[PDB]
């Protein structure tokens, strides 16, 4: 077997060390634009998010309401594919024809929307999603290091060339990244085991600390870019617990972030808002739960947070403020200048409130 | 004294990183056969289990019912030797003559069964077990790095040559492995302190993290094979808490796994099924407890799990699925291709369900 | 991004190993004097504290009463600047004209006092503080690695030359130290995230273990001194939980220590003494709490400790005793001779009371 | 300041890995004799304990009854010196004249006994203890790296030559050992902060993990022996929680072990046996508690264990059994052959009972 020199680490084990903050860096001047799909050296991506957040490919997260609400703020949603082809295409169509500052739209001013696909019924599902107006697709899987994803991407390329964009994943190391890169993926998703509703141990025991996974994949992605001139955006998927984890993921090299729990708490998520003992909650279940995969996972509740807009603004304002502490006005600048330290196992306590009531 | 460069680690500190999964790897095509006794380069073992699981040499685990139930699924039980010679031989005889898909049997279609022996009354116990029809024997001890085991194996070789198979142990490092290998053991058992009912600290303070023990012994076993052309199967004994620990043990190099608690929960274990406050439990005590060694250990209860068959199928289906994630269709292929990472002390939390009710 | 070879550590992870204690080292012979502002090689600081403790620039800590009480014992307070310019100058004036063994005073025998300033209204606030009689100033910020601090110090130098002393901060590494050193700071404050009422994670995720921060900054400060002949005193700000942490901070190289919670517990702090369920407490809130910054932080209570005098004497007696264990009669000697070890993550338990009721 | 490459570790972080156990190693053949005072290469110590245990220099542990009970089993007690010179000499006299298999006695068949002394009144206390018949003395201090101990030992040598034996300590590193070795100590005590009733953090913050301290001192002691031909026995004082910690301390190089809590639980300790809510306890307080030092520490209770004899036999039987697992028939052989591993921070759980009720 193959072993590694260091153990893997998660986002909670890292902190950012400030860099020189100049007079021109104030939160309002920070640009959070980021590429969504691959491009060549010297070019710009054909699709750029206005904010680095995308909603998870989950029944309890990315419905039509979510897709519209997020696109309005500059991000994009990936309508879940764990439903009939007709039902998914209907949601995509509804988002693209909803209009019949930071909004993410196409040349026709329609909100952009993505859709998840599987390695099984893609020959029928992909055409339907394309006709419905899907702007980008993404193969939804816990282990993207599979010949099945290569086959799926291959079929798409042979039928649509590079006109149809498709992300692939998930992978957690350089080898997995390279395999999907060579396969033709437009963006690669990183993360196995980090999800809030994913209990690795009680399952297959496959995974890797999210921080280590991102750092490793990003190194391989940068090596790949230098070798081929092709820049492939990567997505840190899962493991975001606190707002600063967003800043860390981006600083470590991720172009954008995929979140489930974070968005499930909003009014726009497709789940039911239920009031339990005085506390308004929202349902949240993983795609691996029996409650979903049958149309491996856990079913739960998340505290109601209200409308997406206000929460995203608050989260990103903190990200922007932190970026200025690090001397960065853009994500690429943050990825270049960030100083990231690991924190001791025997600590973390000093970081939070201590010795006070 | 002699010290080591790194601290020892247990199974809970590791995770598997996926490899390339090909279209031909589906759980149903995975072969879990594995060698039980030593053989020379170019040969196959005289005894191959159909599944890599064997039941512990314990009064509360391996009785005749267990031996039949496990052999039926492809594994083998080691009838406890902590009973009279006549009583143990009777159980072996009963299993071998019970018949008077994955079943593990001899050339006469009779279920295979093993039996534990001690370094004290072997001159009388071994002959009885052989006559009763025992297919394999195993010296039962917490510290197999003993001249007593060499003497026992020597007596068996001098009286039966290589016709009677005998495992030895337990050891936790290369030196212990080599000593028993040179002594003539047919397979060597690994593990001291990892058992669920073994409290190292409150005892002698001897032991080693199970993962480190397996990894070290396997390295020595492979070195031994290259030097002598002799391949000696090794058994990871104890420390299995979750199904994925099985996959890890095998990936680290163990040919098969010995479990106590896992099997004690089944209907076929020889202990009493007792109902406590609405919960059906099964008794489970270690061989070191006063309740047993007198015909150092703890006496306890384990949740009733039902029939062995359904539980083993579920566990192994998960192992097979994980093997496919790692690109392995067989155990030897898994041992060659597995990518195994240690996880941070400051983590493991991200791995399970978090920040959700 | 830039990474580090080792994770950061906090004070609780360290212990001091005794050195040779001579017959002349008794607590009463220990000198705790220390420089407050920069000077050149061969010179002495223009301001030397008689004890290495200064009170935090906080509304709930450094009022006029605190400043007088601390100066009387040899330390200095930094009157909070989170109030009107007129109100702050009034407190400074009151301390300087209060008289109208270890007392810290000027050439006119008046108690010394400091005052915090911000990078916004300094053109008006600084002149007022100078006229009021402020002996030293200090820019109050969580991230001192800013062009704003360079501008502020520059304005002060251009208007007052080196006659007005001004500390800057906070920083946590060599780069931040060097930036403020070159900018002209008279002393540099170290620490981000360590404060008792600062919850890093629930904020920006910026910071560094206090011990590592001090050690790193001190190394850079010593390198700077060797290069330029300029010695810049540094202050360890925040993270002090136990008295021995004071000894550690000083041993690691800090010239003095800034504390908030420690002083808030005293009768002289400007907060209200409230009795809760039989326990007398004192209010304590961070400068980042809404309760303060509006004239990011937490509001709380700290156990009443009584008068400052008796508590400081007790704390420093322990520091002096420990210094003698280390063979040091002065702080510089402690910084040169201290033997400091990190303690295992798997321990710390042996250090406290254990296995006894 | 001086730093170290590795953090310090405690006994709970280590486990012993078995070595070859021969047929001649059974508990009853294990010899636990060990030297108490220094000797030259090729010689034997003038005083050899029959068991490697000595009772702490504490009011709540080593009284006349304890000294007699322990000497009867082969160990020695150090009558506390935190009492009047007359009172301490009386206890020593009573033990030496009490008679007016493994018993530790002098040439006159009288039980051996030790006595603690301080660096203050030794000019009067030492003569009294010598006349009373003390067999060995030991300077009692938390930080033995002091000129005061050198002076004390010097006075003893000048007045009695090498006829009066005197141990010194405590120290935790090679430098401290060497200082006391050159000063003339007959044996050196190791340990600061490990005591069960010693709360390092709430005090001076001085100390070192006991395991690391012993290992380091032993290395220096062996280097010293090779340089001068003088072998100085060392004592591991404090930190023993479990019986196996005894085996570890000895395996790491300590010639004998000093314990407080362990002995306080016995009928022979001088404290009161009190019954609390159905549980018989014994009082136990440190020498640093106000309750003692006035004729820094904690006052507590320890579960009654009964007579010393039966408990010591049980503890040492386990030590002997473990020694045989390691292939050692004597302490020196154990120190030469022991294989000692550190255990992961993320573990230790596997070592104890787990996943069972
Ligand atoms: N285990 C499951 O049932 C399940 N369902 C979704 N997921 C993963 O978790 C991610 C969401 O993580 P989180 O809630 O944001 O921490 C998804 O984008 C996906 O990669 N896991
Ligand atoms: N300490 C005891 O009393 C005792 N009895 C059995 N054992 C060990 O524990 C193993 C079972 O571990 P577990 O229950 O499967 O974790 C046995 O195969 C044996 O090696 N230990
Ligand atoms: N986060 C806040 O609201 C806040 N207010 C003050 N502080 C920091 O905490 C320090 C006090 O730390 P402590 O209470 O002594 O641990 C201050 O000197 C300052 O650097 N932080
Ligand atoms: N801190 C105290 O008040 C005190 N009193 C005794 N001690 C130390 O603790 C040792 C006993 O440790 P323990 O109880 O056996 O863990 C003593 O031999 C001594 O070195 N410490
Ligand atoms: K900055
Ligand atoms: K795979
Ligand atoms: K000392
Ligand atoms: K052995
Ligand atoms: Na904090
Ligand atoms: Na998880
Ligand atoms: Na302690
Ligand atoms: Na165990």
């Amino acid at each position: 077997a193959k072993y590694y020199n260091e153990p893997c680490h998660t986002f909670n084990e890292y902190l950012l060390i400030p860099g020189l903050s100049t007079v021109d860096c104030i939160p309002s001047n920070v640009n959070l634009s980021t590429p969504l799909v691959k491009f060549q050296k010297g070019q710009q991506s054909e699709i750029n998010l206005k904010i680095p957040l995308v909603s998870a490919i989950m029944q309890s997260v990315s419905g039509e309401k979510m897709a519209i609400a997020l696109a309005r703020e500059g991000g994009i949603s990936f309508i879940f594919g764990s439903q009939s082809i007709e039902s998914q295409a209907a949601m995509v169509h509804a988002v693209k024809n909803f209009k019949a500052h930071n909004e993410l739209v196409d040349s026709q001013k329609r909100y952009l929307v993505g859709a998840g696909i599987n390695t099984r019924d893609f020959r029928e599902r992909v055409p339907a999603l394309v006709e419905a107006g899907a702007d980008v697709l993404c193969i939804d899987s816990s282990d993207g290091f599979s010949e099945w994803q290569k086959i799926t991407i291959g079929w798409i390329r042979e039928k649509y060339g590079d006109k149809v964009k498709v992300g692939a994943g998930n992978i957690v190391d350089g080898e997995g990244f390279r395999y999907l890169a060579d396969a033709g993926a437009d963006f690669i998703k990183i993360g196995i085991g980090g999800g809030s509703i994913c209990i690795t141990r009680e399952q297959k025991g496959i995974g890797r600390g999210q921080a280590t996974a991102v750092i490793d994949v990003v190194a391989e992605r940068n090596k790949y870019f230098e070798e081929t001139g092709i820049y492939i955006p990567v997505c840190s998927d899962g493991g975001i617990v606190y707002d600063y984890h967003m800043t860390l993921a981006l600083a470590m090299g991720a172009d954008f972030i995929m979140l489930g729990r974070y968005f499930a708490r909003f009014e726009e998520s497709p789940t039911r808002k239920v009031t339990i003992n005085g506390s308004v909650m929202k349902e949240y279940w993983g795609e691996g739960s029996s409650r979903a995969r049958n149309w491996e996972g856990v079913d739960s509740y998340v505290p109601y947070a209200g409308k997406l807009k206000d929460n995203v603004e608050a989260s990103l304002n903190k990200v922007k403020s932190t970026m200025c502490n690090c001397g960065a006005l853009t994500i690429p600048q943050l990825q270049s200048k960030a100083k990231i330290t690991l924190v001791s196992s025997v600590s973390i306590v000093e970081g939070g409130a201590h010795d006070v009531i």
